[PDB]
């Protein structure tokens, strides 16, 4: 009533494993859209079979018509990058694709603007503290309506992490990232908890050492880099996280999850977007929660933004 | 699997509502057992229909029969009692009784001794923190094989409180209620948190104030009693908080729980049941944890146990 | 919408696990509604607390004012007298619920005529395919937006018995029960598969009796009255089946559901509502589904709605 | 209690993904296995933390060794070989995969052998009935205790078809594909039901024609030809397929799922798999159910299994 539809605006790996999640949890209808021919219309295809093993009703189907983002309740954009003929086969980088994924956000920007202005959307992007904010200002939603991944993803990996050193249920451990998503995200050991009890008290208890806790804070930091030299750049957590807080919008959950939001004055920052922990219900953000950091926290994040602030303002660089 | 065997001992109010939430879940077989004749197996037949409605597939009997503890994986007492004939609502309390319920376990555990001695067990009867050690002693179980049913339902009035004040989902809320189930509860203001983060940080942003929290822990405490005041029982709750329970075991899921378990030691305490964070596997406790409480909060501990001691020296 | 309202008219038994249920499956705020008083909102405490158990957000407040009908999405009517004040179980007699319970169908009715007559209405109510047609015309809601718990119920038991002679997840075995709930309910032995094979194929392999089939249909007939002389009632499953066919509404799955519809020349009958298959979508009934009955199963269908028209001239 | 532990033997498409909904449900321990190096435990990593957000608790790691076959409740098997070299350049064979995948077989089952020999195991790497057989072989199981996919896979296709045409939920309609997975499948007309509906009644209130059931017949065989052409070889499908008849299994739900079992005078055959209902249990395939068909039906059922009789004496 009316079953919502979700538009992945991208449809690579993150988007496949999002559709998938989408018909297990019987979400919504799926729009894979990509640029890419026949590969989105490929994996509908595939995907819209498993419905019956779900004992689901989503229909999925594969677009390269930005047309379909007409009526939206959720958007979703991993939309990015590419690569060329040069040049290979690792020449891509970073900091040159900057302007080609700004020039992306502006084309995914008008669309929304015109065809499904009402919708929640998810930046994914890289680096998605920046992504997000560009796609803020050229789809014109309200600030309350727009969010980038980054939280729920990066403390997943640090719960996971000390959930097995601890030898506790994953879920069972707590733990705040914020400032950034990338190498300057800001791990605050302070905020870890463990079945809701102080992590300094398995310290205390020899359970766990400070080396260990540092040892697992680097791993944390460098997963991504860890699992691209095992294999590629993730995309099975990432569609998790991402779906976890399109489901708190769609349910109205009002889950607290740690995401990219419009700073307006919190940490000291105005005028660009940060990870903080937020609530995410019906109407979009709900609540947008300033931790009470320390002097030296507040240096970390004001670090995580002055990085995102470097990048931005490379959008037109040469 | 074999499909788990899950023996309910116990079939009133509770009872039907695990049965219920085992079969939406698909955890195991179920045996409904029952002193009272008929009953049980009345509510087993309509509660096994629901396999078809939940795609689960879930044995669920009735039984007036002890020897149906015969292999059973989680056994999960009830068997009572809930309130004092003779004796009213505006009262609602708990007294004597303690000797034909200890006659229960006593009962119940030889049983569990001779037909399913490597069973899990859960204890919900009450006085819990007294009938738990009683079952205990009498079924001869492990120390890790047999808890007591208090902080997962505990908390969650507290967490539901307060995440209804707060307007965020009400498991965001994470909060630790520790040396009894009962008026003697220790509610922990400290280990309140939400989303992760500190309750106080909340209270110096004034969404919520101290006033309010000190509301709400009364609330908690007297949760029962307001229930039972609005004619109605609690049940729907306390079959949940087990349920999640026995999951963590079934499902080998090693989720953090408080529960009532044997104190060695723990708190300057031994030889008494005590409600305390620990974690539930595949093979029973895991591990009990003791929280590094200060002395205000190491009183309201010693008093809850002492109140423990009072009614089991005393059956 | 983000966040469905289900209101829940009448809070006794199967109220009480239908909200459980919906808070289990996290599917919407609910209103426990009863004219009983302080009950409901008892009933609605202990519930609202396992939403912490179930990672749910779902608010469960206890009603005794209509107007907690604004807003509604769905609404399910099981409030009713069970048996007529005054009478003895010996003086049971079906039809003396008939004027008892139509004047609650007119009361609710008006209500759901002023505050939302845009809700999907469910009826549980008995004689249901009497009382759903009553609050069809007293509410004046349209024909798609109305049904009667019946033939989810119904088929649960018959599938249920039959896979577990089979030894098959009892959702494998499908069966059509049409016509009227009760004992004139028409089990259609043609239609009945076990996965997706006519169950005569089981017949001929010896794996089942005509016989047993026949012994199976007098048990699916005759379980409400088998479970009250076992000393309860049957009100998880109807829970559940009541519950599927919400869900299949409010989350637009287009299940196929046998319930009870208003007829418009289907099977020969017009004026009337019986069960039938049908589709449940976002929208209400998208389909009624009628069966291309023989000439003996249409004659059980007469007489089914003869029944339901013969306790309908009463009112 | 204790926790099942599933081994991937083959981490590619539809071995991802079956790590992915195992966590989602819970299931079990998962070791990732394959034969490339560290790409498995690039996949495990990232799938261990999706846990979390699953609020699950299933190690999820990542093996080049076969050791890590001892202790397995459950191996699924996807590993094989595919593409082809100097050809030019639409002319891939075959066929001539055969003799490459029954010696990845005759490796896998001589570890299974060893080291878990009470797992029960499902096979998926085509030609399906073909491997299943000599992974049966090769690895001296129980014939209860291992299985090929393809029919809960290829009646998904026809259910679903045949549910957005009718416009119902898929799982209401309900189908039985038999004989063989691939071109040679048995898609039974007789035994379409909708609601538990015979489909005829459908076509009768014309809410479907017999050439719309053709077209759809048509479509659901060139399914997997279909998606290859656009993308790859499907695999989202293939490992919810999977995944349902291994919880079936592990949670002892005995559905009816059609699979490839050892058929021992079903239908007329002997000493050969075939796709047909049977039954999944704690104890393994509990149940084989042998379809009454008439002589037509009974004449495309020999027919595909004669193809896999015929791929099978390729193998020498
Ligand atoms: C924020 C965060 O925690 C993470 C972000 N990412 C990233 O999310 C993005 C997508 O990751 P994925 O692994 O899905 O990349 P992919 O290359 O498989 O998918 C991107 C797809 O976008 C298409 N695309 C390009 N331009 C498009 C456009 N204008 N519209 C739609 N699709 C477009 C392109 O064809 C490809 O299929 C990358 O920019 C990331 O770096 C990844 C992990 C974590
Ligand atoms: C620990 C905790 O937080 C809570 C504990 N309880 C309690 O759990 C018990 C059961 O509550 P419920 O609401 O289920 O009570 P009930 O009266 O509906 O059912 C108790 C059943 O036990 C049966 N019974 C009595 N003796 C038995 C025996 N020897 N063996 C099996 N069953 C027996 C008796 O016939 C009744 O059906 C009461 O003692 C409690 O105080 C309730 C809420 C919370
Ligand atoms: C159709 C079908 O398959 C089935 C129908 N039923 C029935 O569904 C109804 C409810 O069954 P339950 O066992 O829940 O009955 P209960 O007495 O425990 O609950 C009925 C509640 O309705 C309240 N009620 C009475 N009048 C009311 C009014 N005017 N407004 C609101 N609530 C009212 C009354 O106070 C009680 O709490 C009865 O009419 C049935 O015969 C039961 C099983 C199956
Ligand atoms: C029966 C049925 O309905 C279907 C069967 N299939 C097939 O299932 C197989 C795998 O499909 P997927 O899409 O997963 O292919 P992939 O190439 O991505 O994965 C195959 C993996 O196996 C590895 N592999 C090769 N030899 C191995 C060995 N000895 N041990 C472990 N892994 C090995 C190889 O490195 C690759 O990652 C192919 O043979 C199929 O044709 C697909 C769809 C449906």
């Amino acid at each position: 009533t009316p079953k919502p539809k979700i538009v992945l605006v991208g449809s690579g790996m993150i988007g496949g494993v999002m559709a998938t999640l989408i018909v297990q949890k019987n979400l919504g209808d799926v729009v894979m859209f990509d640029v890419v021919k026949n590969m989105p219309q490929g994996k509908a295809l595939d995907t819209s079979h498993s419905n019956v093993m779900a004992y689901s009703n989503c229909k999925v189907t594969g677009s390269n018509s930005y047309d379909d983002l007409k009526g939206a309740d959720v958007v979703i954009v991993t939309a990015g990058f590419t690569k060329a003929p040069g040049k290979s086969d690792k020449e891509w980088n970073r900091d040159d694709l900057l302007p080609l994924n700004n020039k992306i956000m502006i084309e995914i920007g008008g669309h929304i603007k015109n065809l499904c202005p009402n919708a929640f959307i998810i930046v994914v992007t890289n680096p998605v503290d920046v992504m997000v904010q560009l796609l803020f200002e050229h789809s014109g939603v309200p600030k309350n309506k727009i969010i980038g991944l980054g939280g729920v993803l990066d403390t997943s990996r640090l719960k996971y992490y000390i959930s097995q050193k601890l030898n506790v249920c994953p879920r069972d451990v707590n733990a705040l990232i914020v400032g950034a998503h990338g190498n300057k995200m800001v791990l605050l050991k302070r905020y870890i908890t463990v079945g809701g009890i102080p992590l300094q008290e398995f310290i205390n208890n020899k359970k766990i050492t400070d080396e260990e806790v540092e040892g697992i804070f680097d791993r944390t930091v460098n997963t991504a880099l860890e699992i691209v030299n095992l294999l590629a750049s993730p995309y099975v957590a990432p569609a998790a996280a991402i779906i976890e807080m399109a489901e708190s919008y769609l349910k109205d959950i009002k889950k607290v999850l740690v995401c990219s939001t419009l700073l307006e004055g919190q940490y000291g920052h105005s005028n660009i977007f940060g990870g903080t922990p937020l609530v995410i219900g019906g109407t979009g953000v709900e609540q947008v929660i300033e931790l009470q950091l320390n002097a030296e926290e507040k240096t970390k994040f004001d670090e995580a933004v002055a990085e995102t602030k470097r990048m931005k303002a490379l959008i037109h660089h040469h």
